[PDB]
């Protein structure tokens, strides 16, 4: 019966109203206070626009949601409210909806972002230490607040590179951690999904976000994005297996008494570990340091219980200059 | 050319006067302000007394030093002055000497200590987490201040168990860390000496104190003190080898291009690792937890560069309740 190694009793000790998001009653704001200026994204669950707050002429981000069940949207709203003001967490400013159709919109603070596909090739060795340190502040914060993000990936990390400012966004897949609870494993996006999700281990915890972080981080230092590129969920486990090796996978499956579907087992096969250094090449040589490698190594562990916690990660010597700069 | 992974440039960036202890001029205090009340210890370098400050009737500790070279005592005095007021560091209150013979005495804040041989059998599982957390505060502090203690052991950790207060004492073997400097390896006390000292690796750093901490910690959780019990310095390496295994030793000697004296090599022999769990027994079963073991495991590494830093150690999930209690 797997449990988190840290922050396990956070929601135990909070008032029930903190985590009982189904008992929330949304305080709808005024749809007219916010005007759409330009569309900047679309997704299965929404369309996203740059907008303005008419009252104060401030930019904002407006997420127009496609039809969504009451229970699902209250969970997202409650978690945003719970974390609002925390280190590098996106700020939810307002919640509104169209009177005729009841379509709800979520209103957030604006971030002058640069898509990671354009931004990450320009980051220096020091820059990556700095921004990952900023993203860990957000993860240590939401875990300490009893919440798992469950969709860490570059697409959900907004960065203003001029201001060197970062925000962790899109809390739609997030959940409250409760010891022993069995969660849906269809969360995160495929390339960032932890082995627990791929082998149907349902009683996972905050440590899933550290796997996802490690996937993102490996992509950045090796300039290979996504680092683990599977075509479907079976294939995702196979690509991991081919890097970490199947010896470590077998140990893991045995520890948690998991049995792989016969089909998956056949696809996974048998593989030796590929040492991190073998991913180094002329395209990433300026970023692959022994300290970067040691930190990555401690994130990308099959066993979720073995991974660095966010708190531990922040103290790794890889970030020592970021801390000194303070 | 081994270097510290953290705090390597602390003395580089400080004014020279911080670390140039030879340039200190002692400001002798008044020998008469302090009266010896009772002797509480003796050692190769001094005799120690409980005393009183006559002016304010406060207890103090008075260390009467045996004859000592000027350079050696200035180093101890400067380091005490540099660290005074830091988390759980003993406070040096005054420095005085006898007019007729020039014998110097060091005057410290008093601690109502209980010798570890009497105190540690009464510590609970939680108590050990708590006091080791307090000792790590001191080590992270002095390392951050550019200083290695080089004699961590229970005898130099004063604890008032009633007040739950800890102080790290006896800075006589301590030194300033300077990148690339070659230090004397005759420091620490035998049972707490790191493999670097035992194989004559001279360019060691703060990480030596983490080996010593791990020795102390293993003694506490397993109730086997000292944990590594060698009769002489060769035998000390052999007892370690017989626990950590010689495979890890060979890797280590090869990494730092060290060659063992032929005699030592013969005594060391060839040995498999003895897993931590094999030290568990009915005498320590109430203290040996998987988290305690994971933390120990990460301290007691041949390679000084692999060991947890004090900063990292403080964030380990083993201490999570101590942190929550705050
Ligand atoms: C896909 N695009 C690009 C910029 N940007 C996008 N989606 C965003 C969301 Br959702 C939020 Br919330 C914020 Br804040 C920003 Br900025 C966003
Ligand atoms: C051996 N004994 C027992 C108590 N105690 C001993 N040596 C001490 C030193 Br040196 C200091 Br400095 C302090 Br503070 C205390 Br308390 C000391
Ligand atoms: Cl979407
Ligand atoms: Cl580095
Ligand atoms: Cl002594
Ligand atoms: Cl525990
Ligand atoms: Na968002
Ligand atoms: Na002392």
């Amino acid at each position: 019966m797997s449990k988190a190694r840290v922050y396990a009793d956070v929601n135990v000790l909070r008032p029930k109203e903190y985590w009982d998001y189904e008992a929330l009653t949304v305080q709808w704001g005024e749809q007219d206070d916010y005007e759409v200026v330009r569309k900047v994204g679309r997704g299965k669950y929404s369309e996203v626009f740059e907008g303005i707050n008419v009252n104060n002429n401030e930019k904002c981000i407006i997420k127009i949601l496609k039809p969504v069940k009451k229970k699902k949207i209250k969970r997202e709203i409650k978690i945003l409210q719970n974390l609002c003001g925390g280190p590098n967490i996106v700020k939810l400013l307002d919640i509104v909806r169209d009177q005729h159709s009841k379509t709800p919109s979520l209103i957030f603070e604006y971030v002058n972002n640069t898509d990671f596909k354009v931004l990450y090739p320009t980051l220096t060795d020091y820059d990556i230490r700095y921004y990952i340190y900023e993203l860990l502040k957000a993860l240590d914060y939401c875990h300490s607040q009893g919440i798992m993000h469950r969709d860490v990936k570059p697409h959900n990390v907004m960065i203003d590179h001029e201001l060197r400012k970062l925000r962790l966004i899109d809390w739609g897949l997030a959940e409250f951690y409760h010891p022993g609870k069995e969660y849906n494993v269809r969360v995160a996006s495929r390339y960032f999904k932890g082995p627990e999700l791929l082998v149907d281990l349902q009683d996972y915890d905050y440590s899933l976000d550290m796997w996802s972080l490690g996937c993102m981080f490996a992509g950045m230092i090796f300039r290979k994005e996504p680092f683990f590129y599977g075509h479907d969920n079976h294939d995702q486990l196979v690509k991991i297996a081919k890097v970490l090796g199947t010896d470590g996978l077998n140990v893991y499956l045995n520890k948690y008494r998991i049995e792989l579907d016969p089909q998956l087992e056949a696809l996974v096969g048998r593989h030796s570990r590929k040492p991190w250094l073998k991913f180094m090449n002329a395209d990433n040589q300026h970023l692959v340091s022994p300290e970067a490698i040691d930190f990555l190594d401690k994130l990308l562990r099959y066993d979720h219980q073995e991974r660095l916690t966010a708190l531990e990660a922040m103290t790794h010597p890889y970030f020592q200059q970021v801390r000194a700069a303070e």
